[PDB]
C-alpha cells in the first residue's frame, strides 16, 4: 500500500459524491489512518463516512469560524493520540452563492457573496495551513482542490475568481510549510459529476448555463487527449493520493493536472 | 496627438508620485479630454491635480460605497456633457492592510483585512467596469494597473493574491465589455518608487522587508533586458496610453508587460 | 503619424494577403520610410509591393542563404544612405512541408522536413538579428510573427513546434537587442485568410483537416469576446506597429496577443 | 512495489551520474523489468549497466539513425519476449554542441549545431515514440526530461529553445500515445550535478558561465521551498516513476515540475 501508516486529515465530505469521499476510500485502500473534517451537517456526514472502508474520527470543522480553526489542532491531537502528527491535509473545500455561478450575470454578485466564496474557497487553506502545520511531519504534504482558472469560461463566474485566488494563495503556504518539510500543492481537476453538478444539469442553476455546463463536460472529454469521465472520481482520487504519497517528493508551490490532459490541447 | 478628442476616466491619483497622475499627464499631452476620480482626501487631490497640463473635473469614489458607485454614471455624463460618452478608462486603484504585507507573516492576516483589500484591489474593477460600461463609446478601452502574481514572492504577501484575482477579474470583465464594443486589459507594470514605496524603504512596512524590496528592485533592473528605473514611471503611462489609443484594437482580456523584459528572463 | 521618419526593415511579402503586406502599409500610412526584403520570387514581389501607397526598396532575402544573410546589413545601408539607421524590423517570415502539417500524420515528418521548418520559422528570426541589430538606433523595435502554441492542435502540427522554438528564441533576441537600446517582441496573432489559407479551405492540405480549420476558425470568432475577421489583417498589422512605435517603451522578449481575447477564454 | 511486473524500456544512461541510470534503479527497487537503451558507446555503458540492481537487455540506439529506428519494436519485442508489451518508456536523451551552450555567444551558433542538438533534443521524443506505441499496452506512460525553459537564462541558450521544442513536441506526442491508452508527460527537474555538470564547474564550457551555472544551482535551492540538492538525483526519478506509476492516470501532455518548487518562486 502506497499510504502505509501515514496520518491523515481530509476534509470537504457532505454526500458520497464528493471528490473527498473517494479521496478518502483511496487513501484508505493503501493503509492510511485517516481524521476527517465536515463542516454543518454532522449528523448526515456520520452516516455517509460510515461507507468508507474504515471507521475515521470525525471532527467539526466551519473554516469561517474563529474558535473551530484555533481549537482544531488540539482536537486533531486528542483524535489520532499524543506523541504522533499528520503526514498529509486534504483540503477539498469550496463554496460561491448562485449570485456568483451559472446563468446569473457576472457584474450581479454584490461583494458581501463573493467574499464568503472566498474565505471558504481560497483563505481557508491558509488557515487549515496554519492550524496544522504545527502538528505536520516533516516529510508531509498538503493538497487542495482545484479547477483551472487561466481562462475565463461561461458560468463559473467568481468561483474562476476563488480558484485564482487558491493557486496564488497554494504558493505562499509552500513557502510556510516548507519550513517544516512539508511540501503543497493543488490538483486541478477536470469536471466531476457531484450530486450538486447533477442538479445544475436538471434545471438548478438556469437553463442557458446548463447547457454550457453540458457543453464544457462534452468539449473536455473531447479535448482530453485519453478521455474525461465526469462519471468517475477515482484518477482525481489517485492523482491526490500520489502528492500525498512520497512520491513526488520535489514537487511544491505547484498545481498538478488530473484532467485527461485537455488543457494541453485547444481542440 | 495619440488620444485626440477621447475622453478618459483616470481613478487612483493622491500625489504626484501615483502612477495614475503620469498617466493622466501622458493622456493629455496626446490631446485626451479627462475626467478624474479620487478617494477620501478631495480636498488633497484638488490642488495635486492642478499640476496636471490640463485642468480637468474631479468627482469623489470610493469603490466600497454602493452609493457612489449607483451614482457614478450620471455625474461623469454631467462632468462632460449628455451625448457624449467615454472612450477610456483607468483603473489604478490598490489598497492592502499591514497585516497583509512587509514583514508581517502571511498567516497572521486576518480575513475581514484580507477581504477589504481584495474588494479595493479586484472586486472594484468591476465594480468600475459595470458603472461605466453604459456610458462607453464602441472602441472604447478600459485598462486596470497590476504586479506580476505568478510566482509568490516575499513580503507582497496577500497584495499578491489581491492581484491574482484582478487578473481572472478582468477576463470575466473582458466578456462583458466585449458586448459593447469595449476591450479590457491590464498592464503588469515594474516596481515604481511611489511616495509609499520611499517609506518602505525608509522603515515603514518593517526592516527584513526594506532590504528584500530593494533586493526585489535591484533584481529586476539586472532582469530586464533593456533595464528597468524605479524612479520613472513614464514608460508605465506609455504604455497604458497604447492600451487606450485605436493601436491594440485586437487585445481583450490580456495582461501587456511593462517591466523591461523582467518576467521574461530568469538571471 | 505613429511611425513619422522611423526608418523599417519588412520581410514576408509574397502577396497582398501576407501579413507584412498590411504592416507595410499600416506602417507608410503613419509615416515610415520602409526597406523590404522578398525571397525566392523577386519579380513577382516587386510588382506586388508596387501597390503599397509608397515606393521603397527591395532587398533578396533567403534566410537559409548565409551570404545573403552577411551582405544584408551592407546593402540596407546603400538603401537607406550611410550614416541612417534602421528603427525597426519585422520578422513576418515561416515555412513549414505539407508533411510537417495538415492531414498528413504527426509521426511521419522526417527530420529534414521539420529541421527546414524551423530554419526558416525559428532560427531565421536570430539570423535577422544577428545582422540588423549593428545597424540599429537606440530605442528601435523588432518584432516577428506567432501563432499561439501553448497548447497543442489539430492539423498545425510540426508549425506549432517552430512556433514554441520562436517564442524562446524571441527570449534570448531580447537578451542581444538590449545591448543596442532594442526591444524584441512577437505578436500571437489569430487566424487570418491568406491565398494560402484559402488554398487550405479549398483542398490542399487533405479532407479532415479543411474541417477542423473551419472549426477552429469559427471557434476563434465564438471565443473572442470582441470577435475575430480572419478576413481582415489590419488589427494585426496595428498592433504590430504599435511594437514599432514609441509607446510600449518598457516591453521586450514578449508576446502580445492580437486574437480578439481568443486565447483568454475557453469557451 | 509501486511497478510491479511493468515492463519498462529506458534510455539516456552514459554514466552512473545519468538521470536515466538513477531513473532505472529506482524502477527496478519497484519491481519493473527494465529494457535499456544506450548510443555509440555500448562497451562502456553494459559495464555501467551491471551496477544497476539488476540485469536487464541493453539494445543500440542512434536515435539519428533511421535504421535503429526502425528495426526498434522487433528487437524490443525480441529482447522481451513476442506476446509482451512495454507499459512504460523514458525519454533521458538530450545533447547540443558546445556552440550553442556556455560563454560561446548566442548569436554565433550555426544552424547546423542547433539542428542536430533539436534533432536529438526534440524530434527524436515522438520518434520513438512512433516506434514503440505499436507494442505499448492500454495504461502505458512515456515520459522525457526537461528543463524549464519558459524564462530565458544565461548560458543555457540554444538547449533552451529546444525544450521549448520538447514540451510542444510533448502535447503532440500526447494525442497519438491518447489514441493507444497511453500518458504522455515530460519531467521539468532542476540541475542535476552530473559528470558532465561538474565538468563545467572545471572550465569545459567557459570561465563567465561556469560562474553562471553555480550561481544558477545556487539560486535554485535558495528558491525552492523545500530546497534543491543538485547531487541527489533521487527525487526527481522518483518523480519520473510516479509517472510510469498507475497514480497519476489523468495526467497527459502536461510536465510535472521536481525542481523543489523554485519554479513557482521568484525570490
Ligand atoms: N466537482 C468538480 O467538478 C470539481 C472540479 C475541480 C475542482 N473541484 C473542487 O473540489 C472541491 C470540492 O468539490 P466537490 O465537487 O467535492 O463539492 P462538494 O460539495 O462535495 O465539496 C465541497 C465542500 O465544501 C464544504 N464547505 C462549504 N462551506 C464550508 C465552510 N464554511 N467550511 C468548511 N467547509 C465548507 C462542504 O461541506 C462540502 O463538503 C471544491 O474546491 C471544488 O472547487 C471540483
Ligand atoms: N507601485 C508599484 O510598484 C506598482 C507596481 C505595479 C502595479 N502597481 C499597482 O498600481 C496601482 C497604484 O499604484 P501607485 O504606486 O500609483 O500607488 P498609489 O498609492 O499612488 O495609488 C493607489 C490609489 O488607491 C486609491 N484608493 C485606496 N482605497 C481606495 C478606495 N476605497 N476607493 C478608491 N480608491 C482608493 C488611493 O486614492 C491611491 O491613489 C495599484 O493597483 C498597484 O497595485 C503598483
Ligand atoms: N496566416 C495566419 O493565419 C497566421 C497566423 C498567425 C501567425 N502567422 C505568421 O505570420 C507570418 C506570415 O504569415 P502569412 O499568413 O502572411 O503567410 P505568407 O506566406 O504571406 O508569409 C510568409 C512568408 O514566408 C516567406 N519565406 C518562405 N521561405 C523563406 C526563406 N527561406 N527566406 C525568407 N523568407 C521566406 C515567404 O516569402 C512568405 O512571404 C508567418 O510567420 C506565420 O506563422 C500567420
Ligand atoms: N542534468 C541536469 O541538470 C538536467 C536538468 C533537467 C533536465 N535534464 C535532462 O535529462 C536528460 C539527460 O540528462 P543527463 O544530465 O542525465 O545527461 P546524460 O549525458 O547523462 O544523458 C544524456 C544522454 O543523451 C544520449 N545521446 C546523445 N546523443 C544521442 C543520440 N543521437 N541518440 C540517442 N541517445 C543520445 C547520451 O548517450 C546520454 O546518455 C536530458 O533530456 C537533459 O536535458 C538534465
Ligand atoms: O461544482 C463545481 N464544479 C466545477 C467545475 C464545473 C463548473 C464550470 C462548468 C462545468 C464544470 C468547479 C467547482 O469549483 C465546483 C464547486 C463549487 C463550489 C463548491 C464545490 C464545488
Ligand atoms: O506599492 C506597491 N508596490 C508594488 C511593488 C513593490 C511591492 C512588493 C515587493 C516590492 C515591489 C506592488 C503594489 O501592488 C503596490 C501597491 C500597494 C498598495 C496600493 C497600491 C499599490
Ligand atoms: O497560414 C497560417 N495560418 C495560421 C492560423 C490558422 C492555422 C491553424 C488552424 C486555423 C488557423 C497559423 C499559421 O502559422 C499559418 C502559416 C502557415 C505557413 C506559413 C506562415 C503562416
Ligand atoms: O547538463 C544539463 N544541465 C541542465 C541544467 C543546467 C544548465 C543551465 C544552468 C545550470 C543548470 C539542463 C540540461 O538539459 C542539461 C543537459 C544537456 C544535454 C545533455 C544532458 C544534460
Amino acid at each position: 500500500g502506497l499510504l502505509d501508516g501515514k496520518r491523515i486529515l481530509v476534509s470537504g465530505i457532505i454526500t458520497d459524491s464528493s471528490i473527498a469521499f473517494h479521496i478518502a476510500r483511496v487513501a484508505q485502500e493503501q493503509g492510511a489512518q485517516l481524521v476527517l473534517t465536515g463542516f454543518d451537517r454532522l449528523r448526515l456526514i456520520q452516516r455517509i463516512t460510515d461507507r468508507l472502508p474504515a471507521k475515521a474520527p470525525l471532527l467539526e470543522l466551519d473554516v469561517q469560524n474563529e474558535e473551530h480553526l484555533a481549537s482544531l489542532a488540539g482536537r486533531v491531537t486528542e483524535a489520532i493520540g499524543a506523541g504522533n502528527k499528520l503526514d498529509g491535509v486534504v483540503h477539498s473545500i469550496g463554496f460561491m452563492p448562485q449570485t456568483g455561478m451559472g446563468i446569473n450575470p457576472f457584474f450581479d454578485a454584490p461583494y458581501a457573496d463573493v467574499s464568503k466564496g472566498i474565505h471558504i474557497s481560497a483563505y481557508s487553506y491558509a488557515s487549515m495551513a496554519k492550524a496544522l502545520l504545527p502538528i505536520m511531519n516533516p516529510g508531509g504534504s498538503i493538497v487542495g482542490m482545484d479547477f483551472d482558472p487561466s481562462r475565463a469560461m461561461p458560468a463559473y463566474n467568481w468561483m474562476t475568481v476563488a480558484k485564482s485566488a487558491l493557486e496564488s494563495v497554494n504558493r505562499f503556504v509552500a513557502r510556510e510549510a516548507g519550513k517544516y518539510g512539508v511540501r503543497s500543492n493543488l490538483v486541478a481537476a477536470g469536471p466531476i459529476r457531484t450530486l450538486a453538478m447533477s442538479a445544475i444539469v436538471g434545471g438548478a442553476l438556469g437553463e442557458e448555463a446548463g447547457a454550457q455546463i453540458q457543453l464544457l463536460e462534452e468539449g473536455w472529454d473531447q479535448r482530453a487527449p485519453i478521455g474525461w469521465n465526469m462519471k468517475d472520481a477515482t484518477p482525481v482520487a489517485k492523482t491526490v493520493c500520489a502528492l500525498l504519497s512520497d512520491w513526488l517528493p520535489a514537487t511544491t508551490g505547484d498545481i498538478i493536472y488530473a484532467d485527461g490532459g485537455a488543457h494541453t490541447q485547444l481542440l
